[PDB]
C-alpha cells in the first residue's frame, strides 16, 4: 500500500491518502479581506478537497485552526465554521494563535479526515 | 466504519474515533492560573478522554504542546509532562509557543492516540 | 497491536510506530545558525527517523513546517525543502509561524508517514 496525492507541486500535495486517512494541506483563503469571507473560503477549498480524495465533511477527524489574531477572529472563525459544519458531527478541533505565510492571511486550517 | 464521537457541540468533539485511532481536540485548563497547575489540569483532562475513548497514556501516538510563553515555561510543563507520562512509553513530541483562544490559558495540548 | 517507539527518554520519543503510521517528534537543527543550514539539518534528522522507523521519504503524509520569522525566511525554506524531496511526491504541508523552545531555533518540522 503505497500513498496518493492530489494536486502535487514542487513544496506539497493538497491531498495525501493512505489506508482510509486523508491529510490535507492548510489551506488558506481566496480573495476575501475579511475574516467572515476568509473563514468561508477555506472551508470551500477543504470541501472539495476531501470531495477529490474520498471523503466528506461527515468523516473529519481532526481540524487545527490557525489564527492570525485569535483574540479578534475567534467569534467570527466560530459563526461560520459552526454553519460549515453537518449538524452532531463535528470534528476535534484545535484552535491556535499563528501568523501565516502571508500577513493578510487571517485563517488557516488543516484536516485530516477518513475515506468513505 | 464510520468515525464516532464523545463529547459533541456545535464546534467540536473532544474526541473522534476511527478504526484504531483516538484524535482528542486540544484541552485546555480548568480554573489553575499558573502553569504547573493549568499543565495538571490540561493532562488529566486528555487521560479522561483516553479512557473515554477506549485508549490510555501508554498508547499516546503524538502530542502537539502550545505554550503561551515557551521560553517561561518550558521547564514547568516538562516537570508535570514527564511525571505524567508512563515511564519508558513517552510519545511523539512537538512544543512551540501560541497564543491560545484566552490570554489566561499558558497550555494546551492536541492528542493522537492508539485504541487499545 | 501496540506502538512501537523509537529514541526514548522522559520528555518524548523520537518516533512512535502503530499499524504501518510513523509519528515523528518535531525535529530541530543541529549547529547551523542560518535558515538554509537550520533546514538541512532539521530534514536529514527526519530522513534518518523515517529509515529507522521502516518509511522514506517518498512515503512522509504530512509535515508542519513551524517558522520563527516566516515573513524572513519561508523563502528559504523552500529552497531547500523542494530539493530534499523526491521528485513528485511532496507531502501534505503546513507551514505557520511559531517561537520554538530556543530563540535560535529558526525551523521545526513535525512529519507523519506511512511505514513500507
Amino acid at each position: 500500500m503505497e500513498p496518493t496525492r492530489i494536486a502535487t507541486n514542487d513544496r506539497l500535495s493538497a491531498a495525501v491518502c493512505f489506508d482510509a486517512l486523508v491529510f490535507l494541506s492548510g489551506q488558506v483563503p481566496g480573495q476575501a479581506e475579511d475574516i467572515h469571507g476568509q473563514t468561508r473560503e477555506v472551508l470551500a477549498k477543504i470541501d472539495a478537497l476531501l470531495a477529490e480524495a474520498g471523503s466528506r465533511k461527515e468523516r473529519i477527524l481532526s481540524a487545527t485552526i490557525y489564527l492570525k489574531d485569535i483574540a479578534r477572529d475567534f467569534a467570527a472563525l466560530n459563526e461560520v465554521w459552526t454553519q460549515w459544519l453537518p449538524t452532531g458531527q463535528a470534528p476535534s478541533r484545535t484552535t491556535v494563535q499563528a501568523e501565516l505565510a502571508r500577513p493578510s492571511v487571517l485563517v488557516e486550517i488543516t484536516v485530516v479526515a477518513a475515506r468513505g
